[PDB]
C-alpha cells in the first residue's frame, strides 16, 4: 500500500482523471469565503495539488499530509509554485501528525472503489475529531451511494461470443456459453468496469448518505454503510446484476458523481453479477438492500452484502468482495 | 486455463488464431490421411482445423479441467468419430499410436513465459514419427532499439499540469523517469513502427524438432545484434519478440509493431535513462532468454548492450 502511492502510476492516474480533479478545483475555489484568511488541514494531499488549490483560494495556512514516499515530491511541487510559507508538507500518517493549531477546514480526496475499497474516510474522520475547530468545514461535506439493476452489454459480448465462433471459424463452440457463464458470473468478486447510458435497466436509487460531519459515522463504517432499495425495469432484458457508483458534495451545490449516465471517471463503476442472468420485463419490480463492509481478513478491503428480489422469485443474497 | 477468459483472449485473438488456422488449412497435402497431436488443445479449435485439413486422426490432449468443454465440442461439430479428446499432461498420456504431426498453441509472453515448448519437446521426443510435421515448426527471436512514445507522453504529461490547472508540476517528469525506467521488469506493452529505432535484428532460432533443444532453454537462448539507428531520439531500451514459421505447402505468425497486434503485443526492456542517440548511431549487444532460478516457468532476459562510444552496459530483467 505505501508501495503503491510512491509510485507515479495512481497519482498520474488521479491528476489525469479531468472530471475529478477539475471538480476538486471549482469546490475548492468556489468556497473562497469560507477559506480566505484560513487554516487548511489536506489529509493523503499525495503530490499537493489540493493543497494548491486551497491557497489560491485564499487560504492563509495549509498543511499537507501524505503518508506515503510521495510527500517529497510534493514538498517540490510546493516549492515550485512558490508556496512553502502558506503550506507545509508534513509527512506520516494523519494519526499521529503534530500540527500547531486546530484547523478551519479539511479537504480530501478518500474515495477508492466503491466509495470505500482501500479508503482513508476512517483517516478523515480521525483528522475531523482530533483537528478540526467546531463548525469547521469538511471538503467534500457529504458521499452518497447509488444503484441500479443493468444489463452489461460487454459481459453480453463475451457470453455469446462462444455462438458467433462458427460464423467466423466454421468451428461451432455454442456449447461453451453455459461454461462461459458460469466463469463470468458465478464469481463472488466484485467487479470494477465502467458502463454506458444502455446498461442502466431500472432509475438509479440512491440507498445512502455519509455526512461527514457526523460523530458516529467512524462506528457505523464498522457495523456496515448501505441501505433498501426498489425500482421497476424500463423493459425486457437479461438482468445481470447490479451496478453501484457514487458522489461527493461540495459545500456551494457541486457534484462529482461516478455514474455511467455522467462523464467517466478512473472509479468507473462497482459491478455486482448474479450468478445467472435473469429474464426481466417492463415494470419489473427489483427490491433488496446492499451493505457495504470491512472485509474481516482485511479491514480496508471491500465486502458487499447483497439482498436482492426479483419480481415473484425468491429472495437471494450473495456476498462480494473487491 | 480451467477458466473461460484465457481461452476467450486467446481466440479473440484474430491474428494468431486466423494464422495457426491457414498453418494448418494450407498443409492439407501433408495431413490428409495423416495423424495430429494437439499439445495443449484447450478447446479443442486448433484440431477441428487440422480435421478439415484432411487428418485421419487427431489426439487432442489437454490437462486443464477445459477438456470437458472440449469434449463436448468436438462431439458438437461431429468429429468424435477422428478427433478424440485424452485428459491429463502430454506426459503421461497414452496414445495408441506414434503421429505424424504435432500442431500447438505453446508461445508465452517474450515467447518464453508461461509457455509450455517443454512439454511440446516432450511429445515430440515421445510421439512424433521421424521427420514429423511440427505446427509450428520453428520460433524466431527478433530485437529493435526503441523509442517509446507512450512512455515520452507519460513523462510529459507533469509539465502539461500548469496548461490546465495552473499547478506547475514539471518536477515530477524526474521522478516520473526513475519510476517508470529505473525497475528491472518486463515490460508488456505494445508498440507501433513509429517507436522503432534501428532495422529489427533476428538473435536467435529455435528448431523444434531438435532433440537437446529443452536442455539449451534451461541455459539460456539468444545470441548477439548489431543495428545502427535511423535518426534522433531518445533511446529508451529495447524491445524483444518473436514469430513463428509454419511449414508451407510458409506462413509466418509475427508479433512485430510493424505487423498487426497480438495479444502478446512485446517485451520492452528499460533502461535506467533516456540516452540520446542519432542517425547511425551504431547499437550493438547480446540478449539471453532464461528461466528464473526462483521459478523456471518464469522468464528471465540478460541484457548486454553499448551505444556508440559509452562503456558495455548490462541490465537483467524479470517478467
Ligand atoms: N483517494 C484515494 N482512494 N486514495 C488516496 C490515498 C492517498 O492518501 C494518502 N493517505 C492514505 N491514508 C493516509 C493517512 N492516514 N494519512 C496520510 N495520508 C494518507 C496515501 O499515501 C495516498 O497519497
Ligand atoms: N499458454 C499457452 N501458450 N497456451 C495455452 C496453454 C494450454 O495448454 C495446456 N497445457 C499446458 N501444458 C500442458 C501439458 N503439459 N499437457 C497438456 N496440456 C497442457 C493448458 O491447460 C492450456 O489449455
Amino acid at each position: 500500500y505505501y508501495e503503491c502511492y510512491s509510485d507515479v502510476s495512481v497519482h498520474e492516474e488521479m491528476i489525469a482523471d479531468q472530471v475529478r480533479t477539475e471538480a476538486y478545483r471549482l469546490g475548492i475555489l468556489k468556497n473562497w469565503a469560507a477559506l480566505r484568511g484560513k487554516t487548511v488541514l489536506d489529509v493523503g494531499a499525495g503530490t499537493g495539488i489540493l493543497s494548491i488549490f486551497c491557497a489560491q483560494a485564499g487560504a492563509r495556512r495549509v498543511y499537507a499530509v501524505e503518508a506515503s514516499a510521495i510527500w517529497q515530491q510534493a514538498r517540490e511541487v510546493v516549492r515550485l509554485n512558490g508556496l512553502e510559507d502558506r503550506v507545509h508538507v508534513l509527512p506520516g500518517p494523519v494519526e499521529t501528525v503534530e500540527l500547531p493549531e486546530r484547523v478551519d477546514a479539511i479537504v480530501s480526496e478518500w474515495m477508492g472503489y466503491g466509495l470505500l475499497h482501500e479508503s482513508m474516510l476512517s483517516s478523515v474522520l480521525h483528522a475531523r475529531t482530533k483537528w478540526l475547530k467546531e463548525g469547521g468545514l469538511l471538503l467534500p461535506a457529504s458521499a452518497e451511494l447509488f444503484v441500479a439493476p443493468i444489463s452489461d452489454q460487454m459481459l453480453e459480448w463475451r457470453l455469446g461470443f462462444w455462438s458467433q465462433v462458427k460464423q467466423h471459424y466454421g468451428v461451432d463452440m455454442s456449447c461453451m456459453e453455459s461454461f462461459a457463464t458460469r466463469c463470468l458470473m458465478g464469481h463472488s468478486e466484485i467487479v470494477v468496469q465502467d458502463l454506458s447510458g444502455e446498461d442502466v435497466l431500472a432509475r438509479p436509487q440512491r440507498f445512502a448518505q455519509l455526512e461527514l460531519a457526523r460523530a458516529g459515522l467512524e462506528q457505523e463504517l464498522e457495523a456496515g454503510v448501505g441501505g433498501r432499495f426498489r425500482c421497476s425495469c424500463y423493459g425486457s432484458a437479461p438482468l445481470h446484476g447490479f451496478a453501484v457508483w457514487f458522489q461527493v458534495t461540495f459545500p456551494g451545490p457541486l457534484v462529482l458523481s461516478t455514474s455511467p449516465l455522467h462523464p467517466a471517471t478512473h472509479w468507473k463503476q462497482a459491478l455486482l453479477y448474479l450468478n445467472e442472468p435473469v429474464p426481466v420485463e417492463q415494470d419489473t419490480d427489483i427490491s433488496g438492500e446492499i451493505t457495504l463492509l470491512p472485509s474481516p481478513d482485511n479491514p480496508r478491503r471491500l465486502r458487499i452484502l447483497l439482498r436482492y428480489k426479483v419480481g415473484d422469485h425468491e429472495e437471494k443474497t450473495k456476498d462480494f468482495a473487491m
